[PDB]
């Protein structure tokens, strides 16, 4: 059961040029994921104005952030990637 | 793909009765529906519901043929198929290996 409100914040969070580039980047990153300061060199971006993008992609899920002891790597989610797929084909 | 026809489709798609629109038709393939029938199953006047569908026409995310009284239209499946291959692209260091099925 998704939430349309969810696939439609989802598909918002996406339709911008710098947070679609950040999301492709990671999913071409899977499964390691990126420290959001090698995300911004990737856009030519300042490192703060990566972290507002990053936390909107978060708040609706297509990120999650890999935490390690203190070291912290974002990642696209993968699984609500696919559930996205799905819901758009299927 | 330009980026710019990417994020036009995106947009087209993040608005609650133009995803309510373009899941019917999807559901609805191959046959698609006239819009008069768009409106009616979603209790939706007709204007709006026209509106819309010319919103996702005009994204090439639906085709339309003349049918008298109204217009039928198809979700184009090739061009919903091409957008999420763009958003998947290269996953995995173009390897693509990883759970994607
Ligand atoms: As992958
Ligand atoms: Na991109
Ligand atoms: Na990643
Ligand atoms: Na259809």
């Amino acid at each position: 059961l998704q939430d349309p409100a969810q696939i439609v914040a989802r598909l918002e969070a996406l339709a911008s040029p710098v947070r679609l580039e950040i999301f492709r980047l990671l999913v071409e990153q899977e499964p390691t994921g990126l420290v959001s300061g090698d995300i911004a060199e990737h856009l030519g971006q300042p490192h703060n104005g990566i972290s507002f993008h990053l936390k909107n992609l978060q708040h609706a899920g297509l990120v999650t952030v890999q935490r390690e002891g203190r070291y912290q790597r974002y990642r696209a989610a993968m699984p609500v990637v696919r559930a996205l797929v799905a819901y758009l084909t299927e």
